[PDB]
């Protein structure tokens, strides 16, 4: 049983697709697939898995199925009555955002306005989640996807594994994306996602760098609790960095909600001094 947006659903509300219509085309590093012809992404549940795993996998399908927003990957259906168990998802030809930023890094193509649109796209999805009282818990560039690598790309939140687990270890917590109260007290609110979006904003304008580059998890933990914060990414415009620093306010009540973040991202797309800033090569 899953609840969201005022309703409770179950494995039944999902759209079961008969296994016979589903064809795998590639591994994607998750597979490209076909449904008779619709092009989809197929998330597979290993047959070698525990019973906790099985329930983990079912919840994710219910979670993503209850969202209706252009910046959240669509759930096409499921194939759970056959093995291995499939979740069918919107295909995002652009791939994940962290790799795209790394491969598309300018070299001897991509401009400041493109990064702001990605940031706006993800901020729009987070607002939708916030307005519906869903806490993602793992906003990060690795969990965002792009429709296409070229112009007119749209970014969307693509993975909800963390929100399903707490619905898995100290060395596995995304500490570098978490605010103090989260890794200290295990408190999670919409203001948890605000902090994480700030780190995501740093990932975006650093063009795919790991946050707190030379630090370890425990170093970051002690750095952040003491009040330390990352420096601007190379060439990052001031107005963009100021969004990050507002997202990283120590007290959650001093952080902006996602409506304000969107508002400030849009004001940055209207500033020539911002969008005419060159990326580092
Ligand atoms: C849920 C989902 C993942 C993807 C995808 C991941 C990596 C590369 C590419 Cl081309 C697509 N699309 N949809």
């Amino acid at each position: 049983n899953y609840c969201f947006a005022g309703k409770t659903s179950s494995i039944s509300d999902l759209k079961e697709v008969p296994r016979k219509n589903i064809t795998l085309i590639r591994g994607l590093g998750v597979y490209e697939g076909q449904v008779s012809p619709l092009q989809v992404a197929v998330k597979t549940l290993p047959e070698v898995c525990s019973e906790q795993d099985e329930l983990d996998f079912l919840m994710e399908a219910l979670i993503i199925s209850k969202f209706n927003h252009q910046n959240i990957v669509r759930c096409i259906g499921v194939s759970l009555q056959s093995l291995p168990r499939f979740i069918l998802l919107e295909l995002m030809a652009g791939g994940d955002l962290k790799s795209f930023l790394r491969e598309t890094r300018p070299r001897p193509s991509l401009a400041m306005l493109d990064l702001l649109h990605v940031a706006r796209d993800i901020a729009c999805g987070c607002q939708y989640l916030e307005e519906n009282h869903f806490i993602h818990r793992d906003i990060a560039a690795r969990n965002c996807l792009l429709t296409c690598p070229g112009p007119g790309r749209v970014a969307k939140i693509g993975d909800f594994g963390m929100a399903r687990d707490i619905y898995g270890g100290c060395a596995m917590l995304p500490v570098k994306w978490m605010p103090p109260e989260a890794f200290m007290e295990g408190i999670f609110t919409s203001k948890t996602d605000t902090w994480s979006f700030g780190v995501l904003l740093w990932e975006i304008f650093s063009l795919g760098y790991m946050p707190y580059p030379s630090k370890s998890n425990q170093e970051v933990l002690e750095f952040v609790t003491s009040g330390g914060r990352m420096d601007p990414p190379k060439n990052c415009p001031g107005p963009v960095y100021r969004i990050m620093t507002q997202c990283w306010q120590h007290q959650p009540e001093d952080r902006p909600n996602f409506a304000i973040i969107l508002e400030r991202i849009e004001y940055c797309t209207q500033d020539p001094d911002v969008i005419n800033t060159a990326l580092p090569i």
